[PDB]
């Protein structure tokens, strides 16, 4: 998953 990963920094704060 892209939130998971700190490469994906999505709304998933």
């Amino acid at each position: 998953g892209a939130c998971s990963d700190p490469r994906a920094r999505y709304r998933c704060r």
